[PDB]
């Protein structure tokens, strides 16, 4: 059911998510150990990930959200970063795309700053690094984050150092409470809470 459509990098719709990649890079405090060594990407291509099935299904439960929450969806646009990018584009996030281990519990995470999601690029901790070098900080092999429509509605805030939702919520915000450059954090328990809008795919720079 899913078409890739690959924007051009003259339209305004691949520029504004390209700024919202490379605006979002932070320093994080593991030096660069899980994601790399960078301060901006090269972005190669961005696709809008097109699906009726599974568009419908989000904004079905848009809707229910919306409804729970005085007609406000809360919705975000956020990055993330797996190792199945394509089960994800082709068949939507379900509960084998949450993180079981995660510090607010088994459900599906997205961040605000590219950078996180892309610590995650190629596992948990970024797992051996690419495929072909085994290397986290590669700047060779062609890495793909989500840029994803997520519905949050009422979320829980965790000030900060498939499951279910704490009750009377659909969503957790890890803010966070130590790390005064970095961006907010978010979990959905339910996958039909979010639509894998853009693919990107790009490499990490080596600083000058
Ligand atoms: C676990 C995980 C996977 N992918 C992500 O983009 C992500 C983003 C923020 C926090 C996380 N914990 C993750
Ligand atoms: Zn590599």
């Amino acid at each position: 059911g899913t078409i890739l459509i690959d924007l051009s990098p003259d339209d305004k719709e691949f520029q504004s998510v390209e700024e919202e990649m490379q605006s979002t890079v932070r320093e994080h405090r593991d030096g660069g150990h899980a994601g790399g060594i960078f301060n901006r990407y090269n972005i190669l291509k961005i696709q809008k990930v097109c699906n009726k099935k599974l568009w419908e299904r989000y904004t079905h439960r848009r809707k229910e959200v919306s409804e729970e929450n005085h007609n406000h969806a809360n919705e975000r646009m956020l990055f993330h970063g797996s190792p199945f990018v394509n089960a994800i584009i082709h068949k939507g996030f379900d509960e084998r795309h949450a993180y079981i281990g995660g510090m607010f519990g088994a459900g599906i995470y997205f961040a605000e700053n590219s950078s996180k999601s892309n610590q995650y690029v190629y596992g948990i901790g970024g797992g051996t690094g690419c495929p072909v070098h085994k290397d986290r900080s590669c700047y060779i092999c062609h890495r793909q984050l989500l840029f994803c429509r997520v519905t949050l509605g009422k979320s829980f805030l965790q000030f900060s150092a498939m499951a279910h939702s704490p009750p009377g919520h659909h969503s957790v915000t890890g803010r966070p409470s130590v790390n005064g450059l970095a961006l907010a954090e978010y979990v959905i328990y339910r996958g039909e809470q979010a639509y894998p809008e853009y693919l990107i795919t790009y490499q990490i720079m080596r600083p000058e």
